[PDB]
């Protein structure tokens, strides 16, 4: 019954992690000290970074969770999942600034050449990096059952990081992605040939980040509290752990390999 499907769930979650981990550091590989004069670059290497130590953390915890969590194996289990819950949130953020710059750069194409500083990616990243970091230990200080535990400062902390994510992450992406779609639409498909190529990757882009993504935060910041019976919460938690490590495998492939001008 639940027991399969949550096996055979799970066993796809660690078949997609490994992929991913096999695609994100190709990518790392390909995006060193060079490939970087592009300012697209140093975004698709830092959400390379976050979603290869997103995977790893899944696929550690994957391993954790089948041997029994008697006192050896709990505490370094919680430890990678409360990094895989971080590094999850760090790769939606630079999933939402990719799209952001990505509008940016057709909205504003003077400021984007001629005005944009050369390292303003690096201190938003940076900035993405500390806030996650910042707000995951505070999600670990006041949800983990050995850092320091509680309910109401857990629930309230779930529930702002929520509010924050679906209310920034989701409509900043959303808009801006569907800003540059409208925007080439009703600017260059009347001129020159249809950019076909543009509305599929945008399409795919936000069709993934919208089913693939969020199941994951909507589950663990919203429907983890909510009362849900037993026996189809497991499903939930292993569709949206599935649907995450595909989005995060296939990041790579959406963002690398489509724009990879440089390494044709
Ligand atoms: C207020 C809470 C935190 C909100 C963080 C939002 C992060 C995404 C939006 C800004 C990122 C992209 C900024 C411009 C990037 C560029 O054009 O190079
Ligand atoms: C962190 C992201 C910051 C984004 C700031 C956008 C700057 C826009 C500046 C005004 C538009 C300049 C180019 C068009 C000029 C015009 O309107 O005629
Ligand atoms: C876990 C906390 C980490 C905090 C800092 C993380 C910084 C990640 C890398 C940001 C900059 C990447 C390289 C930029 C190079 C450049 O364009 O000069
Ligand atoms: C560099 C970014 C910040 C990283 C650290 C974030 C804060 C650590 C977690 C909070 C620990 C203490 C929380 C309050 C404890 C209490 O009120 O009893």
């Amino acid at each position: 019954t639940v027991h399969t499907a949550y096996l055979v769930l799970s066993s796809l979650a660690m078949f997609t992690c490994l992929c991913g981990m096999a695609g994100n550091s190709m990518v790392i590989w390909l995006l060193g000290f060079r490939m970087h004069r592009n300012p697209f670059c140093i975004y698709i290497l830092n959400l390379a970074a976050a979603d290869l130590l997103f995977l790893f953390s899944m696929a550690s915890t994957l391993s954790l969770e089948t041997q029994p969590l008697v006192n050896t194996t709990d505490k370094v289990h919680e430890l990678m999942k409360r990094l895989m819950y971080f590094a999850y949130t760090v790769g939606l953020s630079l999933l939402t600034a990719i799209s952001t710059q990505r509008c940016l750069s057709v909205l504003f194409p003077i400021w984007f050449k001629c005005h944009r500083p050369r390292h303003l990616s690096a201190w938003v990243c940076g900035l993405l990096w500390t806030l996650c970091l910042l707000m995951n230990g505070l999600t670990s200080s006041f949800c983990s059952k050995f850092l320091k535990f509680n309910e109401d400062r857990c629930f309230r902390v779930d529930m702002v990081q929520a509010a924050l994510i679906m209310g920034v992450l989701t409509p900043v992406m959303t808009l801006s992605s569907l800003t540059l779609f409208v925007w080439v639409r009703r600017s260059s498909q009347q001129w020159r040939r249809q950019p076909t190529r543009l509305f599929v990757v945008v399409l795919a882009s936000v069709l993934v980040f919208l089913i693939c993504s969020l199941p994951l935060s909507i589950y663990w910041f919203v429907l983890y509290w909510l009362s849900l019976p037993p026996e189809m919460q497991v499903l939930c938690f292993s569709l949206s752990r599935l649907s995450s490590s595909v989005s995060s495998s296939a990041n790579p492939v959406i963002y690398f390999l489509v724009g990879s001008r440089r390494s044709h």
